């Protein structure tokens, strides 16, 4: 509409961004714990 | 001056975003796997 190029804005919608960001993080590594099943790592 | 960086909006900035939200996941899933698969020293 006038500058569609460029234009930071930081509204109230940080809210949802950071808890996505930082529950997004915290999901994706659960999720590996988890899939991989192990409790014992092989020794080298 | 008056400067609340407000704008409630879905401006170029959802590049960093997208790019991020991926990124961030896919780095959280690589920590847990490499450090499941690595051994944990005492004292630490």
């Amino acid at each position: 509409e006038g500058c569609p190029t460029n234009g930071p804005k930081i509204p109230s919608i940080a809210t949802g961004m950071v808890g996505a960001l930082l529950l997004l993080l915290v999901v994706a590594l659960g999720i590996g714990l988890f899939m991989r099943r192990r409790h014992i790592v092989r020794k080298r």
